[PDB]
């Protein structure tokens, strides 16, 4: 069950492009509930409808004849129905009562059960909705199960979203693979709190005779929140997609957004091992608050003996107290007594009286009246809870308890707390008030009757008490739990309010007793003492990492090995140790064969001992390949292996102590070299990109100053200089000299090299294949593989970004002044060698200009002359090469292609940034202007522009970076244009590589390119050799060359390629005697003059 | 390198091991004693190394007799001055400065990015289980942005130092690359580049 | 929290992966310039030096 | 201006790759129109001396 249930996501779609987006999808390969369903095995259901579902069946003649969805979609509250009238969809919002197999098909007059609408039977229709031909539409294909219905129904926003699709099938009990879009249909406002279902057959048992047909077949799934990536095509059609939670190389190819990647090692994401457990730890229980006073007296005060205090620094019983069955009432007007029991506070107030029974009505936290008020009311204002229990049985006496006195009344005592305690009569609200006389009055009944009286006279001791909450340091506490301890796991834990996630170990660490934890040198905490144990515990953090995708091209397989970077295998999965084989979806993206390495734990390549070039780079001078490892394994014999790199081909130099090596034979050859020499030029338009056009956050953004001016000040600098770099390294020449009518010097065929005039455009063949095998922004091509040619792109837009204030601006020379100075450079070359690079040009027949390039690298001119024949085949034939090179495949222009792409992925993350939130309600300005009053729309709006203009001088910093990155490049490619074209350097390996003769320059997108002419001797014979010869007396040394053995005779040579000379008087020269040197040969120097004086 | 894997930061083994970089130095020398300049060119070819010296010495535009007739004195003083570099690179600690400098700025880097975890930027703590615990979230998030957009602030910043870093490292790479080619492969002729 | 400020957190990582793997490219430009591994000579003493 | 955006009858308007919105179904009566920036740019003075 997989590829089915993508649906257009919404109605704001558009062309050719991959989107990345999350909604509540249809996993891929996730397990459909298939209700196979047959007679006997038969029913309609309920199913619970969760998030929402894709929903499925085998059909034609709509045998599924409706849905019903809600909470109950049976009674009290509202359901929806969705019926198949036999032309069309009947939707209603009615409480229905479908106690049974749903038969309440009762309908509307006009074409009923066919047209007008069906279930008419319940009590709250607030919505009705008449289709047309939805139910011909399925009608209309050939045969019953013949066809697939099939649908999304998701609950989000108060509104019931339908998509559909209809498809062939030719298994009538089966959910076939092929992938297909569902288009929308409805999204029906209805508001329904729907969290089950049922699917409608309405009695029906099919005239489709297949079983009798009490029967059919229909699939459920459930939607998930998932991230998708989805491919339209130029018609605005989805046409594939990813569901980027699936395996390791569904998320690499969504996080590069393509659906073909190319062999290599790619960073996707981060590995960070989840918790096992919780520890807490807490101290020897101490610090118990002073609670007996106030409640455990042995006779409690009167109303106006009323014992007080408040209290802080300890922890509650509370738990104890609220737990306790003495108590005959106890009330909280504050938060509830059951929280008291373990809740903190930054202190309490208590205190403590008695009542005769029937007045505990009036004594609470939220109670007043003339009771309470005049003997100890409280402010309501703290977390106040009030407590009563038997003074009937203690401190009460049958008489009524005269020293128990009743409530002092006087009126006139409004404050909280004072709340007139005092033994004095009173009660009036501002008369004299002494002592007796006839001006003031004492309420002064007793209080204190003995349980023997009517249960409203017996009297309770009572207690009030009186949290207070702060930001302040909370100084009271229930008591609190301490855990086991939990070593060698990552945990969450706290000691004393020390919070964190990580691994607990036992330590050596040794520290004072007076410490409690210790800091490292970064600062962050590393140490605890276990408050309970005193065991010193050394904290880790649990093991994280950056996870990595290896992988051959998905051109060549889709297999791909996963590194788990820096972490030991140990802490990595769950496993099932198969090669090839991640069970990715289930266990942790991943979840298969291990290997260790140094840069982390490798996963799902296998270790081969045979060492081999590095193909894919990992760390440690491991590297990974795809490679053939076992014949028995079918194709699958190629698997992806992990070794040891070797380093290059082993060799032994034969050292001798009288051998030398001299080349017999030569080979001419052409390599190329590629050099970028210029960005594209870039302007940004600050305040529109911004802004866009909102005049409001134009008046806001004046108040940063320079800032706008001041990028594109330094913008201005970068792009002119691109100017710069490319005159600098092609306006070396003097003069535009004609290319020459004859392409064809003394047998060496420029042709190639040259621009041809009766066949436009005005480039040498070579440039025309490095104008195409590059890559603009999208617009050009390249690839690797050699599957492609034409622009990706609309080129003089370079693929968009010209409509965002961003904006890219022409070059100073045009490609066709870039081939007119290669142009010139070549044909000044071919006629004239070095001399246009120091005076005027002077013309010199090639075959000559090569005779002294090859005398140049010390190989005498006769060499040359003797051998032109092969020395024009083996050139004429190497410029061939470089043609069939450069049309197999574009892996050399990587250094040009990669200056476009990193240009490209500057401005694309500029222009993310745009939509980005910074803090703000929204990253659009128009909501902001509409949703807020100015006064609050400013700080939304100066959040936005800080956020932008922060992301401008980041833009505008790298491209600082970029730029002298760059000019580097320049300068070293107009140098090699003045040593190597111009002249002849003699710098080894700066010029091709052997020994350099000429270079050929050619224009490219963004850069130069280097055809540099080089002279390899291949061929060696293995001589023996003398340092001088000893003829009469005296050594005789080589003028140039070396001296060496034919086997029969002692000759001497060049030592760039050997040409065996008679040793004699003009080749040689004296010095010293016989005696002097080491090793010196016994041999004759011959002479001649003297055959002439024998004459 | 002091414990540094353990708070997002991480540093990664390079791809050669320097028991690699040791092979190759082992293969360039043993070129350089037994075939000179060829295996730059062409292939190595085998030549004595007292005529090897001869033609570098008529590279310089010395004779090659002045070398023969003195080899003993000459290769006397080049295995003196070998032993000095020993002695000198044993005694001394200031010549390697350039390479205790790398790793000096980038231990400073990564300390002062560290330190920026326990500044305040102005919210009520460094710390954001205090934001968390002391305020209700209308207030913790403000709290908050002032804390992620000061660390933000600081990656932002590191980040913009190793660019330029690494293109200033970059720069002394492809010099290196060249007094390998132009130094040891060969006999380079420009006044003061080698040596 | 960190969501709306968009890229950062990515563009950062790309930013360091790309001076972490030149690293590689500047040790081996200078150092694998040489053509086959030629072992190492049994003689360490050649003419005198 | 008129287009030749295809785009679906359930669709009513188009966002380009960068996602800003560059098309749009009339609602008063279904035409495809697409829409494009109103002209800006930098202005340079060129001068002698
Ligand atoms: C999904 O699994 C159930 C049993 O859990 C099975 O009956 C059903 O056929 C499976 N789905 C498919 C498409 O086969
Ligand atoms: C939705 O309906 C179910 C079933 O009656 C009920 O448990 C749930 O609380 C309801 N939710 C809402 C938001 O009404
Ligand atoms: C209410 O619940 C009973 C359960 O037996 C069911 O028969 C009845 O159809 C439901 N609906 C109404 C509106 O009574
Ligand atoms: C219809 O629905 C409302 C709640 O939406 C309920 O109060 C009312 O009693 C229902 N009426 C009948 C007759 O079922
Ligand atoms: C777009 O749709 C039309 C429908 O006629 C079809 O002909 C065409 O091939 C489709 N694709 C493209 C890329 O135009
Ligand atoms: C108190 O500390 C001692 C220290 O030895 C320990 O044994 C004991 O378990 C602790 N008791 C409580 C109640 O924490
Ligand atoms: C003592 O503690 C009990 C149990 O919590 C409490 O109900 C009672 O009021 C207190 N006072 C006396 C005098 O027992
Ligand atoms: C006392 O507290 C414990 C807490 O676990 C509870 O199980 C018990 O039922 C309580 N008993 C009374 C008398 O409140
Ligand atoms: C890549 O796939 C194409 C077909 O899509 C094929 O022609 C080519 O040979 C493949 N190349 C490799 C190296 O896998
Ligand atoms: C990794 O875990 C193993 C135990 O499975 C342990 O022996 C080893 O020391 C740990 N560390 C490393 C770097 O391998
Ligand atoms: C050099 O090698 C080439 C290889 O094609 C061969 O044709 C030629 O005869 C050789 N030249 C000499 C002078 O040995
Ligand atoms: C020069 O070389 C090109 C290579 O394609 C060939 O077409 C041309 O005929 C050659 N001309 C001569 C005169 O050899
Ligand atoms: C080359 O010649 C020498 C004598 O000078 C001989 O000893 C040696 O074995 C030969 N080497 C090869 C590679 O043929
Ligand atoms: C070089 O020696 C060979 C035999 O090794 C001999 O045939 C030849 O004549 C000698 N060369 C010359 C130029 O005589
Ligand atoms: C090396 O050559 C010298 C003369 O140049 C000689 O004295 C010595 O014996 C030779 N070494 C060997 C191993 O033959
Ligand atoms: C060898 O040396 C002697 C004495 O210097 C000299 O006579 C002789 O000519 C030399 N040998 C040859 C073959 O020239």
């Amino acid at each position: 069950s997989s590829m089915r249930g993508v649906y257009y996501p919404d109605e704001i779609f558009r062309s050719d492009t991959l989107y990345l987006t999350q909604d509540l999808f249809l996993p891929f390969y996730s397990n459909v509930t298939g209700f196979h369903t047959i007679n006997h095995t038969f029913g309609n259901p309920v199913i619970p409808f969760k998030d929402g579902i894709y929903f499925a069946a085998t059909e034609k003649s709509n045998v599924v004849r409706g849905w019903v969805f809600g909470s109950t979609m049976n009674n009290k509250s509202q359901s929806v129905i969705i019926i198949n009238n036999s032309t069309n969809v009947v939707i209603r919002a009615c409480n229905f009562e479908l106690c049974d197999n749903p038969f309440f098909a009762v309908s509307k007059p006009m074409g009923t059960q066919t047209h007008t609408m069906i279930f008419d039977n319940a009590f709250n229709c607030t919505f009705e909705y008449i289709s047309d031909a939805f139910s011909l539409d399925v009608s209309e294909k050939s045969g019953n199960f013949k066809h697939l219905r099939e649908f999304v129904f998701k609950n989000k926003d108060g509104f019931l979203y339908v998509y559909k699709g209809y498809q062939p099938i030719d298994v009538v009990r089966d959910l076939p693979s092929g992938f297909n879009t569902l288009k929308p249909i409805f999204k029906l406002p209805l508001g329904i709190n729907i969290t089950n279902f049922r699917a409608i057959l309405t009695a029906f048992s099919p005239a489709q005779d297949i079983w009798g047909t009490s029967a059919a077949a229909y699939f459920v799934g459930y939607l998930k929140p998932t991230t998708f990536m989805l491919k339209y095509d130029e018609n605005g059609t989805i046409t594939d997609a990813v569901d980027c939670s699936q395996n390791p190389l569904a998320e690499l190819k969504c996080s590069v957004k393509s659906f073909e990647i190319d062999k290599g090692i790619y960073q996707t994401s981060n590995f960070r091992v989840v918790p096992s457990g919780d520890v807490v730890r807490f101290p020897n229980i101490t610090n118990l608050c002073p609670f007996g006073e106030v409640f455990n007296a042995t006779k409690f005060p009167s109303v106006y003996a009323w014992e007080r205090k408040k209290i802080s620094n300890c922890v509650a019983d509370y738990s104890v107290l609220y737990n306790s069955t003495f108590f005959s009432t106890f009330k909280c007007y504050g938060v509830s007594a059951t929280k008291l029991n373990d809740l903190c506070f930054s202190n309490v107030y208590a205190d403590s009286f008695v009542v005769k029974g029937d007045d505990v009505r009036q004594i609470a936290p939220g109670q007043t009246g003339v009771i309470a008020d005049y003997n100890y009311k409280l402010p309501d204002d703290f977390m106040g809870c009030v407590l009563a229990w038997n003074t009937r049985n203690i401190d009460a006496t049958s008489t009524g308890n005269y020293n128990y006195k009743y409530r002092y009344l006087r009126h006139g005592k409004l404050r909280p707390f004072e709340r007139d305690i005092s033994n004095v009569p009173f009660s009036p609200d501002g008369k004299p008030c002494t002592p007796p006389a006839l001006n003031c009055y004492w309420p002064l009944n007793d209080y204190g009757f003995y349980t023997t009286t009517g249960i409203g006279y017996q009297p309770y001791r009572v207690v009030v008490l009186s949290f207070e909450l702060l930001n302040a340091p909370a100084t009271v506490c229930g008591p609190k739990l301490s855990t086991d301890l939990i070593k060698n796991q990552c945990v969450n834990f706290n000691f004393n309010g020390l919070t964190g996630t990580g691994v607990l170990t036992p330590s050596s660490k040794r520290f004072q007793p007076f410490q409690q934890f210790g800091r490292d040198v970064s600062d962050f905490t590393d140490s605890v003492r276990d408050p309970k144990t005193s065991e010193i515990l050394d904290i880790s953090p649990c093991s994280f990492g950056g996870v990595s995708v290896i992988t051959p091209g998905t051109n060549a397989s889709s297999e791909v090995a996963v590194l788990y970077q820096d972490v030991n295998c140990t802490d990595v999965s769950t496993a099932i140790h198969a090669d090839q084989l991640t069970p990715a979806w289930r266990i942790y993206s991943t979840g298969n064969n291990v290997f260790q390495t140094q840069a982390g734990c490798l996963i799902g390549a296998e270790h081969v001992d045979t060492s081999y070039e590095c193909d894919i780079p990992i760390g440690a001078g491991i590297c990974a390949s795809y490679h053939t490892v076992s014949l028995l394994r079918s194709t699958s014999q190629k698997s992806i292996v992990a070794y040891t790199m070797s380093l290059g081909a082993d060799s032994s130099i034969a050292y001798s102590n009288n051998t030398i090596a001299i080349p017999t034979n030569f080979s001419i050859s052409i390599t190329t070299e590629v050099m970028p020499v210029s960005m594209a030029k870039t302007s940004v338009d600050c305040n529109m990109y911004i802004c866009g056009d909102s005049t409001e956050c134009a008046n806001l953004l004046l108040q940063y100053g320079s800032f706008c001016t001041q990028l594109n000040r330094a913008l201005s600098g970068i792009a002119a200089e691109q100017d710069r770099n490319t005159r600098e390294v092609f306006a070396q020449v003097k003069q535009m000299y004609k290319t020459p009518t004859l392409k064809y010097f003394g047998g060496f065929n420029f042709s190639q090299i040259l621009p041809d005039p009766l066949k436009p455009t005005k480039r040498s063949f070579i440039e025309d294949l490095l104008f195409n095998k590059v890559t603009l922004a999208d617009a050009g091509f390249m690839k690797q593989y050699g599957e492609c040619l034409g622009d990706i792109n609309a080129r003089d837009l370079i693929c968009a970004q010209k409509f965002n204030g961003l904006t890219v601006l022409p070059p100073l020379l045009t490609d066709d002044m870039i081939a007119a100075y290669t142009a010139a450079l070549v044909s000044g070359t071919a006629t004239a060698g070095w001399t246009f690079g120091a005076g005027a040009a002077l013309q010199i027949p090639f075959a000559m200009q090569m005779a002294y390039r090859f005398n140049g690298i010390g190989v005498t001119q006769n060499v040359l002359y003797e051998n032109q024949k092969q020395i024009a085949n083996q050139f004429n034939k190497a410029i061939s090469q470089i043609q069939e090179s450069l049309t197999t495949t574009s892996t050399a222009l990587g250094k040009l292609q990669d200056v476009v792409n990193q240009n490209a992925q500057a401005l694309n993350t500029l222009v993310k940034q745009l939509s980005s939130n910074f803090g703000a309600i929204s990253s659009v300005l128009n909501d902001i202007l509409s949703r807020l009053d100015p006064p609050e729309a400013e700080v939304q709006i100066d959040r936005l522009i800080t956020g932008r203009l922060q992301s401008l001088q980041t833009y505008v910093t790298q491209q600082l970076i970029r730029a002298a990155e760059i000019r580097a490049s320049a300068n070293l490619a107009a140098t090699k244009m003045s040593e190597c074209v111009l002249g002849q350097s003699k710098r080894v390996d700066f010029c091709g590589k052997g020994y350099h003769l000429m270079s050929f320059p050619q224009a490219a997108p963004h850069g130069v390119v280097f055809l540099h002419v080089t002279y390899v001797p291949s061929q060696e014979r293995n001589f023996t050799t003398a340092p001088a010869i000893c003829h009469e007396g005296k050594a005789y040394f080589p003028r140039e060359g070396v001296f060496v053995f034919n086997g029969t005779s002692w000759f001497i040579t060049q030592r760039n390629f050997f040409s065996p000379q008679i040793i004699t008087t003009d080749n040689t020269f004296v010095s010293g005697n016989c005696d002097v040197v080491i090793g010196i040969i016994n041999n004759t120097v011959y002479d001649p003059l003297q055959p002439e004086l024998d004459s």
